[PDB]
Protein backbone atom coordinates (compact mmCIF):
# COMPACT_ATOMS: atom_id res chain seq x y z
CA UNK A 1 0.00 0.00 0.00
CA UNK A 2 1.83 3.04 -1.41
CA UNK A 3 0.72 6.05 0.53
CA UNK A 4 1.21 9.83 -1.28
CA UNK A 5 1.89 12.79 0.93
CA UNK A 6 2.38 16.09 0.17
CA UNK A 7 5.38 18.62 1.52
CA UNK A 8 4.97 21.35 4.16
CA UNK A 9 4.52 24.31 1.62
CA UNK A 10 7.85 25.25 2.93
CA UNK A 11 9.96 22.24 2.19
CA UNK A 12 8.04 22.02 -1.45
CA UNK A 13 9.44 25.51 -1.99
CA UNK A 14 12.85 24.56 -0.67
CA UNK A 15 12.98 22.13 -3.54
CA UNK A 16 11.65 24.35 -6.30
CA UNK A 17 14.59 26.21 -4.82
CA UNK A 18 17.37 23.87 -5.38
CA UNK A 19 15.68 22.61 -9.11
CA UNK A 20 14.95 26.43 -10.12
CA UNK A 21 18.16 28.62 -9.42
CA UNK A 22 21.17 28.54 -11.61
CA UNK A 23 24.11 27.34 -9.79
CA UNK A 24 26.91 25.71 -11.33
CA UNK A 25 28.16 24.22 -8.23
CA UNK A 26 26.43 20.77 -8.30
CA UNK A 27 28.87 18.48 -6.96
CA UNK A 28 28.39 19.49 -2.56
CA UNK A 29 24.91 17.31 -3.14
CA UNK A 30 27.71 14.38 -2.44
CA UNK A 31 29.35 15.80 0.96
CA UNK A 32 26.00 16.66 2.01
CA UNK A 33 24.64 12.68 1.86
CA UNK A 34 28.02 11.40 2.84
CA UNK A 35 28.07 13.78 5.77
CA UNK A 36 24.86 12.46 7.07
CA UNK A 37 25.52 9.06 6.24
CA UNK A 38 28.64 9.75 8.84
CA UNK A 39 26.47 11.20 11.64
CA UNK A 40 23.90 8.51 11.39
CA UNK A 41 27.11 6.16 11.39
CA UNK A 42 28.20 8.41 14.93
CA UNK A 43 24.42 8.01 15.97
CA UNK A 44 24.28 4.60 16.20
CA UNK A 45 27.92 3.76 17.98
CA UNK A 46 27.20 6.13 20.35
CA UNK A 47 23.45 5.03 21.37
CA UNK A 48 25.37 1.60 21.33
CA UNK A 49 27.12 2.52 24.17
CA UNK A 50 24.49 2.31 26.38
CA UNK A 51 22.25 0.00 24.63
CA UNK A 52 25.22 -2.69 22.46
CA UNK A 53 22.18 -4.62 21.42
CA UNK A 54 21.38 -2.09 19.13
CA UNK A 55 24.41 -3.45 16.90
CA UNK A 56 22.40 -6.82 17.07
CA UNK A 57 21.33 -5.60 13.26
CA UNK A 58 25.07 -5.21 12.37
CA UNK A 59 28.09 -4.64 13.96
CA UNK A 60 29.96 -2.78 10.63
CA UNK A 61 29.82 0.98 9.81
CA UNK A 62 30.88 1.96 6.72
CA UNK A 63 29.79 4.06 3.31
CA UNK A 64 29.06 2.45 0.03
CA UNK A 65 29.09 4.61 -3.14
CA UNK A 66 27.72 2.76 -5.80
CA UNK A 67 27.30 4.07 -9.56
CA UNK A 68 24.88 1.77 -11.92
CA UNK A 69 25.11 3.10 -15.75
CA UNK A 70 22.30 0.95 -16.58
CA UNK A 71 19.83 2.63 -14.22
CA UNK A 72 21.40 5.89 -14.10
CA UNK A 73 21.77 5.57 -10.52
CA UNK A 74 24.19 6.71 -7.79
CA UNK A 75 23.56 5.00 -3.94
CA UNK A 76 24.70 6.23 -1.42
CA UNK A 77 24.50 3.20 1.70
CA UNK A 78 25.32 3.46 5.24
CA UNK A 79 24.77 1.24 7.85
CA UNK A 80 23.74 4.07 10.06
CA UNK A 81 21.15 4.59 12.66
CA UNK A 82 18.31 4.74 9.89
CA UNK A 83 14.74 6.20 9.71
CA UNK A 84 11.56 5.51 11.09
CA UNK A 85 8.33 5.94 9.00
CA UNK A 86 7.36 8.77 11.73
CA UNK A 87 10.52 10.46 10.76
CA UNK A 88 9.88 10.02 6.96
CA UNK A 89 6.32 11.18 7.33
CA UNK A 90 6.58 14.41 9.58
CA UNK A 91 9.27 14.96 11.91
CA UNK A 92 11.68 15.23 9.34
CA UNK A 93 9.43 17.62 7.60
CA UNK A 94 8.85 19.47 10.39
CA UNK A 95 12.17 20.35 11.48
CA UNK A 96 13.18 21.34 7.98
CA UNK A 97 11.06 23.88 8.25
CA UNK A 98 12.93 26.36 10.29
CA UNK A 99 16.03 25.05 8.08
CA UNK A 100 14.60 25.94 4.96
CA UNK A 101 13.19 29.63 6.65
CA UNK A 102 17.04 30.19 7.73
CA UNK A 103 18.96 28.56 4.54
CA UNK A 104 16.75 31.09 2.54
CA UNK A 105 17.19 34.35 4.84
CA UNK A 106 20.79 33.63 4.36
CA UNK A 107 21.04 33.25 0.50
CA UNK A 108 19.04 36.80 0.24
CA UNK A 109 21.80 37.63 2.25
CA UNK A 110 24.82 36.11 0.10
CA UNK A 111 25.14 33.24 1.08
CA UNK A 112 25.17 30.59 -1.55
CA UNK A 113 23.70 27.24 -1.88
CA UNK A 114 27.16 25.45 -1.14
CA UNK A 115 26.20 26.36 2.82
CA UNK A 116 22.60 24.42 2.91
CA UNK A 117 24.05 21.66 4.88
CA UNK A 118 24.53 24.34 8.02
CA UNK A 119 21.19 24.60 8.25
CA UNK A 120 20.31 21.02 8.49
CA UNK A 121 18.65 20.20 5.02
CA UNK A 122 21.94 19.06 2.95
CA UNK A 123 19.89 15.99 1.97
CA UNK A 124 17.56 18.17 -0.13
CA UNK A 125 20.37 19.23 -2.46
CA UNK A 126 20.34 15.69 -4.06
CA UNK A 127 17.69 17.67 -6.33
CA UNK A 128 21.14 18.88 -7.96
CA UNK A 129 21.49 16.15 -9.44
CA UNK A 130 18.77 14.09 -9.22
CA UNK A 131 15.41 13.79 -11.18
CA UNK A 132 13.86 11.43 -8.75
CA UNK A 133 15.38 10.08 -5.18
CA UNK A 134 14.48 7.08 -3.57
CA UNK A 135 15.65 6.48 -0.13
CA UNK A 136 15.24 2.64 1.54
CA UNK A 137 15.69 3.03 5.17
CA UNK A 138 15.80 0.33 8.25
CA UNK A 139 15.88 1.58 11.48
CA UNK A 140 16.36 -1.19 14.72
CA UNK A 141 12.48 -1.48 15.95
CA UNK A 142 11.05 -0.41 12.68
CA UNK A 143 10.40 -2.08 9.26
CA UNK A 144 12.06 -1.11 5.78
CA UNK A 145 10.61 1.91 4.33
CA UNK A 146 10.73 3.29 1.13
CA UNK A 147 10.52 7.16 0.46
CA UNK A 148 10.48 8.74 -3.05
CA UNK A 149 10.03 12.18 -4.59
CA UNK A 150 10.69 13.63 -7.69
CA UNK A 151 9.49 16.59 -6.54
CA UNK A 152 6.32 18.41 -7.40
CA UNK A 153 4.68 18.71 -4.07
CA UNK A 154 4.55 14.90 -2.87
CA UNK A 155 6.44 12.38 -1.94
CA UNK A 156 5.47 8.23 -1.26
CA UNK A 157 6.45 5.83 1.26
CA UNK A 158 5.74 2.57 1.45
CA UNK A 159 6.68 -1.07 3.33
CA UNK A 160 9.69 -2.18 1.07
CA UNK A 161 9.61 -5.55 -0.13
CA UNK A 162 13.27 -5.87 -1.79
CA UNK A 163 16.52 -6.78 -0.68
CA UNK A 164 16.35 -6.79 3.18
CA UNK A 165 19.05 -4.16 4.84
CA UNK A 166 19.71 -4.49 8.48
CA UNK A 167 20.09 -1.31 9.44
CA UNK A 168 21.06 1.78 7.57
CA UNK A 169 20.11 3.85 4.83
CA UNK A 170 20.40 3.63 1.00
CA UNK A 171 20.09 7.03 -0.74
CA UNK A 172 19.37 6.48 -4.82
CA UNK A 173 19.96 9.36 -6.90
CA UNK A 174 17.87 8.82 -9.80
CA UNK A 175 20.56 11.45 -12.31
CA UNK A 176 18.89 13.42 -14.46
CA UNK A 177 19.97 13.44 -18.08
CA UNK A 178 22.79 16.15 -18.06
CA UNK A 179 24.49 14.73 -14.61
CA UNK A 180 25.88 11.61 -15.83
CA UNK A 181 29.97 12.60 -14.79
CA UNK A 182 28.32 11.63 -11.20
CA UNK A 183 28.69 8.03 -12.11
CA UNK A 184 32.24 8.41 -13.60
CA UNK A 185 34.78 7.16 -11.22
CA UNK A 186 37.53 9.58 -11.68
CA UNK A 187 34.70 12.34 -10.85
CA UNK A 188 33.49 10.83 -7.45
CA UNK A 189 36.98 10.25 -6.80
CA UNK A 190 37.77 13.91 -7.28
CA UNK A 191 34.35 15.17 -5.72
CA UNK A 192 35.22 12.23 -2.41
CA UNK A 193 38.85 14.01 -2.19
CA UNK A 194 37.97 17.62 -2.48
CA UNK A 195 35.22 17.87 0.02
CA UNK A 196 34.60 14.37 2.21
CA UNK A 197 38.38 13.58 2.93
CA UNK A 198 38.22 13.40 6.79
CA UNK A 199 35.23 11.52 6.97
CA UNK A 200 35.74 8.76 9.52
CA UNK A 201 34.14 5.69 8.27
CA UNK A 202 35.64 3.62 5.02
CA UNK A 203 34.00 4.49 2.37
CA UNK A 204 33.87 2.04 -0.56
CA UNK A 205 33.50 3.20 -4.40
CA UNK A 206 32.33 0.33 -6.15
CA UNK A 207 33.31 0.06 -9.60
CA UNK A 208 31.07 -1.06 -12.90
Amino acid sequence: EVETFAFQAEIAQLMSLIINTFYSNKEIFLRELISNSSDALDKIRYESLTDPSKLDSGKELHINLIPNKQDRTLTIVDTGIGMTKADLINNLGTIAKSGTKAFMEALQAGADISMIGQFGVGFYSAYLVAEKVTVITKHNDDEQYAWESSAGGSFTVRTDTGEPMGRGTKVILHLKEDQTEYLEERRIKEIVKKHSQFIGYPITLFVE
